[PDB]
């Protein structure tokens, strides 16, 4: 948690998430790879939604390129370990958040940037736990290297919000969406193999 950063998340991950992720590292890693790729797809999709925004393109093209470089790095690790890039099912988290995004412009854009930001903040928080806590050195080095290529204070998605919206508006909407994000992570994991980067486990 760097100072002069914005707090995105309304609650930290639970001890038990971390324990579960260490217990089934393969599932978490496969899922992580899909998440990186999904994160690039979101950046691109937002450009396709706002195709004449040069400020958005200047920010989200490099981000997409970086998310694919992270995907390639996770896939290299899976491949170095002999783990198949399996079609492992995604948790309900992303679909649940995206269902909060309003249908009309321009509030749809605000909501989309905030959801994208929430997802990345949660990935970040959990990747940082794994980087510090995992007993597997190669995972600590992957997760450390992926978080290194950063220096995020506000979050790219926050700055995009500020381009088009006052804080007076951003702030109360992020509070609402941050509340749904923690409700999406509430619950208990039904089987160990269901652990994911965005499976349940927060402290309330
Ligand atoms: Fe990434």
């Amino acid at each position: 948690k760097p100072v002069a950063s914005i707090r995105w998340l309304a609650a930290p991950s639970s001890s038990l998430w971390l324990e579960q992720a260490i217990n089934r590292p393969d599932e978490v890693l496969i899922d992580h790879a899909h998440c990186e790729r999904k994160a690039a797809g979101a950046a691109l999709q937002l450009m396709f939604r706002y195709p004449s925004s040069e400020t958005l393109a200047e920010a989200l093209s490099p981000l997409a390129q970086e998310e694919l470089e992270h995907f390639d790095q996770v896939l290299a690790l899976l491949q170095r370990r002999g783990i198949a890039l399996r079609p492992l099912p995604a948790p309900a988290y992303g679909s649940r958040l995206a269902g909060e995004i309003r249908r009309q412009e321009p509030l749809r854009q605000l909501d989309s940037f905030l959801v994208a930001g929430l997802i990345e903040a949660r990935s970040h928080e959990r990747m940082a736990l794994l980087a510090e806590h995992s007993p597997d050195p190669e995972l600590r080095a992957l997760y450390g290297d992926l978080l290194a290529s950063e220096a995020r204070h506000f979050g790219l998605y926050w700055l995009l919000c500020e381009q088009h919206w006052p804080r007076e508006v951003i702030i109360p909407r992020l509070e609402q969406l941050a509340a749904v994000e923690v409700e999406a992570l509430s619950g208990e994991l039904a089987r160990p193999e269901d652990v994911r980067m965005h499976s349940v486990g927060v402290q309330l």
